[PDB]
């Protein structure tokens, strides 16, 4: 049923310094997420260009951003690639250890943290916004997982027999009592056209 798995000391240094360290520009994270998203579909896409059946868990190819007021969510999904539950272990398929360490220098050296991304390790920055990310995926070769973590210092995975998605990766951010201005139509088109302008792939936002 449910594993727990404490997040490498690395990690969890940053998970902290992101949940922790003053810093107003928390919008960016949408933009990592939708990022990840993307390299996720390249990914699929990639691999159909020789394997046409690679899509039969479906053709469509587009990243939703769906709010919900109500449970006080943002969700992100995606019909890309997918990870396994070994990708999900290992840092949700990022080389999180040497990508918080170039981080941390970086920032000891004038990066600020909106530059995450360029380390890899843009998912965390999730952690801006969210008191608890639960990460669902299905990838070809594997069966349905859910990962989540409310930070300190530990994460858990479990089989998900909940709807199933056919192949893809969704993000539900549970966010903080004071960053519900991620769930407004108005808010996110502007941070959608801002930061994520030229993406590969259509994004819709959902209504209520
Ligand atoms: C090994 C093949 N699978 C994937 O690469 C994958 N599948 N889903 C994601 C993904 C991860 C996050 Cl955190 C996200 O917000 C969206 C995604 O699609 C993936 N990524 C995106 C790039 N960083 C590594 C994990």
């Amino acid at each position: 049923e449910v594993e727990t798995f404490a997040f490498q000391a690395e990690i969890a240094q940053l998970m902290s310094l992101i949940i922790n360290t003053f810093y107003s520009n928390k919008e960016i994270f949408l933009r990592e997420l939708i990022s990840n998203s993307s390299d996720a579909l390249d990914k699929i896409r990639y691999e159909t260009l020789t394997d046409p059946s690679k899509l039969d868990s479906g053709k469509e190819l587009h990243i939703n951003l769906i709010p919900n007021k109500q449970d006080r969510t943002l969700t992100i999904v995606d019909t890309g690639i997918g990870m396994t539950k070994a990708d999900l272990i290992n840092n949700l398929g990022t080389i999180a250890k040497s990508g918080t360490k170039a981080f941390m220098e970086a920032l000891q050296a004038g990066a600020d943290i909106s530059m995450i991304g360029q380390f890899g390790v843009g998912f965390y920055s999730a952690y801006l916004v969210a008191e608890k990310v639960t990460v669902i995926t299905k990838h070809n070769d594997d069966e349905q997982y859910a990962w989540e973590s409310s930070a300190g210092g530990s994460f858990t995975v479990r089989t998900d027999t909940g709807e199933p998605m056919g192949r893809g990766t969704k993000v539900i951010l549970h966010l903080k009592e004071d960053q519900t201005e991620y769930l407004e139509e108005r808010r996110i088109k502007e941070i959608v056209k801002k930061h994520s302008q030229f993406i590969g792939y259509p994004i819709t936002l959902f209504v209520e």
